[PDB]
């Protein structure tokens, strides 16, 4: 038995399919990929997530250390904040960071926006995120505060998958994208041992981001992730 | 010496490359990965193939195992079946599953289509990939049994490839791609072994699918390839 | 404090972002994966380097082990090196090779040409890359000698990523992007050494390139850097 039928998409459908085209044909799009290692963020989750929940009354998760360390690398390179402009053919600096979480709540994806992100810490983080989880989850979530980001974390991984291709949120310039955390065999020291690696990847913008600065950038991630007491040193 | 000639392309294979440049013009293609332990259709393959020839007169392959396994996925996730239609702006479900399958013969590629996939068995898929195989070599491949298909598998796995991005045949919303198989030291128990392992892409329409939908969609395919004992339950 | 300061784009970063969205929109890129062990490459730098510098005055490197095999699979697949002209919308065949080279300097990137690829040998190619990367490097790089390139190697591998899709330069058809060498758990033989590998990208135009055919290239260079004596074979 072969039926078909026509259901129409609303108008409000109509605008992300037209936004989404149009990140594609402004900006030319490449991807590059790398892979962090993530011990000595799992053993700081196991012993301190105890005292954490009793002084704060938060849950200790692998999202705040993803996003301190995005506010580290996009400070010492400001031409990833940047932002080309092709009404006047401009290149626009920022001196603030503001990175949009995409949290996937059970209604679909939104993408609210952490600001000023230079002066917090994992604590500060925690809250900001949690308390904003929840108003987005029962429909409280404003319109004012889901635009102005200047860089996008895109957690694709809580489903499994390996390693794939984001899409620029299209007043921005890159994006990074986190995977699933996997057990497989590593050459270390020369010897063979098993320890969880997760795959990343950053999409940025050739008109504006140099082919080496996108893979400078995205080595300065795995630096304080991979050792998050960078972020105290240089 | 430098020497360059021209040579012309005829007028067929001006719309070949006129129909290519549409269908990245059209949507808004990504893609994401994953990867398949190819353990337990190897065993299927060793003990049954004997069996298989004498009852049946056929050979026992791969290809078969991914084309059921992908008849399972799309009759839960009924959006990947889906087409959006830009002459009304309307989104075409369908209720029948009709999986073109890339087979490579030496003239070059055709894309021919099985039709009706949800009531069939190995059986049934391996009688119908043997005889039209033998049409389009000797070419007797009709034109009325090449279009209307709803996803597309291709096997650029016959040559070697390890992974790479595949392209969508434009009245279809997502194409898998199945790659070479490899044997990889993989962690498994906490131990490591060796297990022959295939990478696999998903390039889908971000104007339709979700993000999340095509990494569920391709978690699903896994399942079913990983355990094909699946297909009996849920 | 929310600061921001628009500073302008000159007038040949207009033409850069102008070339490099037409290369888009004129050819259908995918990208497609290998994975090269160098062992053989880096045992014959280590016997054989201190013979060499004695006796050219030059460094051994892992550069022209790859511009020659390079040249070795273009001339066995013509098809590569090819053209097409939206002119006339012609097919541009060529029986010259001239791979260009981008050598990331100080001041920024940078595409000199090696011509007539077809009769050098390691030591030829080591003359032309390093006196012409002094020319470079004290700004007396002529324009003459950037363009009419076939073919495209692209080391940002001198960087550390682990893959990633390179961007076609629009006059060709393919470019080769070589990456970082890292120690990784390797299966040969039924046993799990560690071998030093690399990842190779292939990004070539669907419109004149089958999908086979890129598959076919890339596995050709593969066994002139795992066994480069095939140079002197088949």
């Amino acid at each position: 038995l072969r039926a078909e039928h026509r259901e129409k998409m609303n108008r409000m459908r109509q605008r992300i399919a037209q936004r989404l085209k149009e990140a594609q044909n402004t900006c030319a799009m490449l991807t590059t990929f790398n892979e962090i290692d993530m011990s000595n963020i799992q053993d700081m989750r196991a012993r301190h997530k105890e005292a954490f929940l009793k002084k704060h009354n938060l849950k200790l998760g692998f999202m705040s250390a993803f996003v301190k360390a995005s506010a580290f690398a996009l400070q010492e390179q400001p031409v990833v904040n940047a932002v080309i402009d092709d009404t006047t053919k401009e290149v626009v600096y920022r001196d603030y960071i503001d990175i949009s979480v995409a949290v996937a709540t059970p209604r679909g994806l939104v993408v609210p926006v952490i600001r000023n992100v230079e002066t917090m810490n994992y604590a500060d983080i925690e809250r900001t995120i949690s308390e904003l989880g929840e108003k987005a989850r029962k429909n409280e979530l404003a319109i004012e505060d889901m635009d102005g980001g200047t860089f996008t974390i895109s957690n694709g991984g809580v489903f499994g998958s390996l390693f794939g291709t984001p899409i620029i949120n299209p007043p921005q310039s890159a994006i990074l994208g986190m995977h699933a955390i996997v057990d497989r065999p590593v050459a270390v020291g020369g010897k063979v041992e098993i320890r969880p690696m997760m795959y990343v990847a950053l999409t940025y913008d050739h008109r504006l981001i140099d082919g080496r600065e996108a893979v400078t950038f995205l080595r300065k991630i795995k630096a304080a992730v991979e050792d998050p007491r960078v972020l105290l040193l240089d």
